[PDB]
């Protein structure tokens, strides 16, 4: 109520105006959108995301994104987007629908936001409120540590939580992040993650892994396995929560079964 929220109902689409573009690398962008007034906030609880929706080439396309801005930000929302260009991966000649749609927007164009959405909310100081499904009440579990597995753009739901914890000097939850990508080129938001690690090392552990690592590389190599789970996530005996977001293949065949191997109950594993 104090600051006016933009996402007043989840059943409503809000056309937000694109006000700024930023080329980060060849295929990664930051887009900024104007909230309805400069004193609005988004209205997005930690742990949840929004959907963009648009009519692209005659079809309705809906996709989830987690902003890198937060409810402290007045007047705007920022998204970091990986663009899947056509005519690039000869085996995905068409590219990605939504990300190329965003790449093509001009300053002034609008796009429809809706939310908040998602089964998990972070309540602070270790309190996670997790719905078994969209229609049931949340179960509330209090952890002292959170393990996090992210592939590609899956980092933006981790970062939102990481930040939410580090802002709060009274939040002593320890976050352990294992970040998987294809090539060093593809470590999205590396400077942000490393600045946070520089300041908050006692509450933030960070480790990468790469499918095709360069010759000078100090971190993991290959897919997520038993050993990386043991070495870079809190142990199952600490009763940690474990969060996952990334390409469905990695989550389903690389993460979940090995999490089961090591001993993390599936009740303490959550996929965004
Ligand atoms: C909780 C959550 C948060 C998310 N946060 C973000 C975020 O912050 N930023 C973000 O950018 N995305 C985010 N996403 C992902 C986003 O929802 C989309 O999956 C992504 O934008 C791709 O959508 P698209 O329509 O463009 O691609 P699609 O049309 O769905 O593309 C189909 C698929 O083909 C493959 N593909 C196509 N072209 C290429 C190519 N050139 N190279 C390689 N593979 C290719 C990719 O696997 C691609 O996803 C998030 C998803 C979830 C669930």
């Amino acid at each position: 109520s104090t600051p006016a929220i933009t996402l007043e109902s989840p059943d409503i689409k809000y056309p937000l105006r694109l006000i700024d573009r930023e080329i980060i690398s060849h295929d990664t962008r930051r887009f900024r959108f104007a909230l309805p007034s400069p004193q609005h906030i988004l209205g997005l609880p930690v742990g949840q995301h929004i959907y963009l929706s648009a009519r692209i080439d005659g079809n309705l396309v809906v996709r989830p994104y987690t902003p890198i801005s937060s409810d402290d930000d007045k007047g705007f929302v920022d998204l970091v987007i990986k663009v899947y260009f056509k005519d690039t991966h000869p085996k995905f000649p068409a590219g990605g629908k939504m990300s190329q749609y965003l790449e093509s927007m001009q300053i002034g164009d609008t796009i429809e936001f809706r939310g908040p959405s998602g089964l998990l909310v972070y309540q602070g100081k270790g309190k996670f409120a997790i719905r078994p499904d969209k229609k049931s009440n949340p179960i509330i579990r209090t952890v002292k540590s959170v393990g996090m597995i992210a592939g590609g753009t899956g980092i933006t739901p981790m970062l939102q939580v990481i930040r939410a914890i580090m802002k709060d000097p009274d939040d002593h939850t320890v976050c352990h992040l294992l970040f998987a990508n294809q090539t060093e080129k593809d470590i999205l938001l590396r400077p942000e993650l490393e600045e946070l690690r520089n300041k908050h090392s006692a509450r933030f552990k960070l480790w990468y892994t790469l499918d095709r690592a360069p010759e000078a590389w100090d971190y993991g190599q290959g897919f997520v396995n038993e050993e990386m789970i043991r070495d870079h996530l809190p142990p199952p005996e600490e009763e940690p929560l474990v969060l996952m977001c990334g390409p469905p293949p990695m989550i389903q065949y690389a993460c979940l079964p090995n999490l089961d191997h090591v001993g993390h109950p599936t009740e303490r594993c959550f996929v965004f």
